[PDB]
């Protein structure tokens, strides 16, 4: 009623990555996503499939493909393609990110880059050595977005290929996982309280979601409500202990 | 050699014939991805993720806003296509890609769509909002995968006909509560039962789905997890009949 419009104030205010370095980190956070191609054994229908990928450095997809695949040879008969990333795949409410472009077979000198980049995702993969399997890169044309479906806060807009490429991944999203699943599981009181004292919102939990430089963010309930609230630190963090270091002053913090 | 022992379990279990299985997965199914053609760049597919029912019929009804993008795309082309995994986190589940022409539903039909997606979503209540309408995706074929990177691999496609055809299993619609309630309080009875009708010793056994001829597991030994087929040694019925059969079976394990 009256906390969703101190919500909304709250969100329109705290730090957070600009759009399109956000749109960055979470796609080259992601390792899986659906791609959308021209159906080659269907024809004039489109087709759907779940695929790995890894970005490269310029934060364009890498997939390895087997040759027996039906997206496959559907790439190889229109290159054409587009891939959907959700960053909580089940969460209906998460960001969901569009790209599209043209699938192109990687050449021989970027093998190396390329296998190394997909590896580092996909540690596991020994598969991407065998005959018929090949990578492939989605150069993209235009990336999309849309945010908070089903809410009151929702967002959406696109870059370019140029604007994405040019913008840099945030260095401290690669420690999220063991940050966040840290505090979830042994500090969660510790959680409710700094969200407490930042947004002024009395929360009956608050689980981390994702990290940042510029602080991370939380599903937080109260009453019969769950909504998203962003957590900026007093100032950019530095590296994985800087992290660490800042959530323990903002909890002294809450102590006063 | 296991991986020979359960394969060998696995090519005799009794289980749906594939049609039905993909019938009644989809069935089952509330959320997919759906591909369309990009109506603003032009030349490209498009996805997104969309809520849906399957009407009587197998037809995947979507209720979808003016506002959306995919609205959009399927206004310009109708033509599409809706992936739905039934474990959507197993990359080695069975994948279902159902490709079709999505359509305007009728005023003579809006009554039974609306209440087949609201059984699916009973919280749904934009779908009354003005800018949102019903739509049914008309399949033209449906094709299914199961098990990339691993030994069993599945692979074909039904006609409209065919899938149309099929008969939704009737006793899948209980699987979620029979599977939680013994996933949490009888896991022990579960591996019994495995351990009796495949002479596998499994760490753990747990329940993944139920049809009326029996259940699917995920199960652990050493460091590998598979899934294995345990078939009632006779058609379930109804629901008391799944809870009466799985006492008989576990029964059956105590020799
Ligand atoms: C309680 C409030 C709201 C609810 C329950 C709600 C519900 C939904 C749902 C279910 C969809 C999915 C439509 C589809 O898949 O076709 C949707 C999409 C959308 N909504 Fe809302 N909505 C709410 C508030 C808002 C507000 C406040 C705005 C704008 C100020 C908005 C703008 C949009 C847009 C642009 C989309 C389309 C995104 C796309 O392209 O896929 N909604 N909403
Ligand atoms: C006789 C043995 C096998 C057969 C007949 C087979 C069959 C297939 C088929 C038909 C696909 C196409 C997927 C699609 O159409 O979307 C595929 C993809 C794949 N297979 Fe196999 N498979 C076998 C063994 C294996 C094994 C043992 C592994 C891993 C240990 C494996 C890993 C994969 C992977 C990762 C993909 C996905 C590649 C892509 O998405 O392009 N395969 N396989």
């Amino acid at each position: 009623t009256d906390v969703f419009k101190l919500i909304q104030a709250h969100e329109e205010k705290a730090a957070r990555l600009s759009p399109v370095e956000e749109i960055r980190t979470v796609l080259n956070g992601s390792i899986c996503g659906m791609l959308s191609t021209f159906s080659q054994k269907y024809e004039g229908y489109p087709s759907g499939s779940m695929v790995d990928f890894a970005c490269d450095a310029d934060g364009s997809p890498i997939l390895a493909v087997s040759s027996l695949a039906v997206h496959t040879k559907d790439l190889l008969a229109n290159p054409k393609c587009s891939l959907l990333i959700a960053r909580d795949p089940e969460d209906r409410t998460g960001l969901r990110i569009t790209l599209h472009g043209d699938a192109v077979l990687v050449s021989e000198k970027d093998q190396a880059a390329v296998r190394s980049a997909y590896l580092a995702k996909h540690p596991k993969a020994f598969w991407v050595d065998f005959g018929d399997f090949s990578f492939m890169r989605i150069e993209p044309k235009v990336v999309r977005y849309v945010s908070g479906v089903a809410t009151a806060f929702l967002g959406s807009g696109e870059f370019s290929k140029e604007e994405y490429q040019a913008a840099k991944v945030d260095p401290i999203a690669q420690y999220a996982k063991p940050v966040t699943s840290h505090m979830n599981k042994d500090h969660e009181e510790d959680t409710k309280a700094i969200v407490h004292n930042i947004t002024s919102i009395p929360v009956e939990s608050a689980l981390m979601l994702d990290l940042d430089s510029l602080g991370f963010n939380v599903k937080a309930t109260l009453q019969g409500n769950t909504f998203k609230l962003r957590v900026p630190f007093p100032r950019r963090a530095q590296d994985r202990k800087d992290v660490k270091t800042l959530i323990v002053e903002m909890l002294q913090a809450a102590k006063s």
